């Protein structure tokens, strides 16, 4: 995978809703040897996720909704607990995530803290994910956050044992709770 | 709660599989609502962080990832915790084999953290997460080609730094590094 990446072919395998490409690239080695590779690349655009936490109560806000992709893959009920999250669409990550937060969780969020931007599945998915945390309070609650999306308010400690047992099993939701833990913000 | 799969359509089956799934969802009323969702299925995998308590080092890898190349990773090169796809193998057999091919270590004992969905929007993938201690006495070769992957050993203080500089920017690697920290085995 060293150096010299010549792009050779970008074929669209499927462009219904999101896009599936087949990508042909060449890697050229130290000696000048050229090896051809072919890789499916699925482009659903980038996303952002936020973790709402509160230091007055030691609580965090998450959601739960039906994820069909997990229903077809081992998740019996299909419902999944997760940090609030949205696709970028036409929006910068901040705008994206503020709106996402107020549609899904019904909180008007103020100061945010960006953590990192991570690829979640870099083998075959372009998806970059913008991570945020922000503190919440009862003042910031505009509405209810309704889709089958249920808003969960629970102890930070509870959420942590749910990672332990399997009740929480989403990746971006685990990163975020683990970062809040290591941040000390909740102590 | 009540879920019925109506139609599973194959949009692409060139190598991996892209499905367009129609399902009925019964609401908090008894209300039936129909959805269509693209679901990409590349199977599942397993990833392993290798750590040495004596040297306080970790082992990670650097390879080219086309999925990131087309979405913001200039050189396409990406640092990740060793991983492989399941290929009908059990997570532990998989990751044991992944470790020798990619890192050159026949790791002895192995610990299982959890299984997480990495991108539950439209990707099926479930990753099995691992850690295990390593030593030179476990090495045999220096990374082969199942590929030409590069093997980075580095100070575990540096790896954490790189997550903050965004030099490390892969979902499964951050988790792995973050969990190890929280676990304290490195103090
Ligand atoms: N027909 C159709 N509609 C879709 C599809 N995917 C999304 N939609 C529409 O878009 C909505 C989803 O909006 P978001 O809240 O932005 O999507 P999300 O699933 O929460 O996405 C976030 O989390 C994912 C899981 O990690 C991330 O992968 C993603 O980037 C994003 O951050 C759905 O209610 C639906 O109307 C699809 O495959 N087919
Ligand atoms: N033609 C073709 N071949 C492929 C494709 N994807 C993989 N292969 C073949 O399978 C090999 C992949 O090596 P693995 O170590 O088994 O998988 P990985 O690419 O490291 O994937 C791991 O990381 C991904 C990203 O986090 C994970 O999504 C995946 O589950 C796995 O754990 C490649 O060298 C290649 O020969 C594809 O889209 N097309
Ligand atoms: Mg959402
Ligand atoms: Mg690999
Ligand atoms: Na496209």
């Amino acid at each position: 995978m060293t150096q010299q990446i010549t792009l050779i072919k970008d074929k669209i395998l499927s462009d219904n809703y999101f896009t599936l490409h087949n990508i042909t690239y060449d890697l050229t080695r130290k000696d000048g040897e050229v090896i051809r590779h072919k890789r499916e690349v699925y482009d659903r655009g980038n996303g952002a996720t936020i973790l709402l936490y509160n230091t007055k109560k030691k609580t965090v806000v998450l959601i739960r909704q039906f994820r069909v992709a997990t229903w077809v893959n081992g998740n019996e009920s299909g419902q999944l607990i997760e940090s609030c999250a949205g696709l970028l669409d036409n929006d910068e990550p901040e705008v994206c995530i503020r709106k996402a937060a107020i549609e899904e969780t019904g909180y008007e969020v103020g100061e945010v803290r960006k953590l990192f931007e991570l690829y979640m599945s870099p083998g075959g998915v372009t998806e970059l994910i913008h991570f945020f945390i922000a503190e919440y309070s009862d003042n910031q609650r505009a509405n209810a956050g309704g889709e089958d999306i249920e808003v969960l308010e629970l102890p930070f400690s509870q959420a942590l044992e749910m990672i332990k047992t399997g009740e929480i099993r989403d990746g971006k939701t685990v990163l975020l709770l683990n970062y809040l833990q290591t941040s000390h913000l909740m102590d």
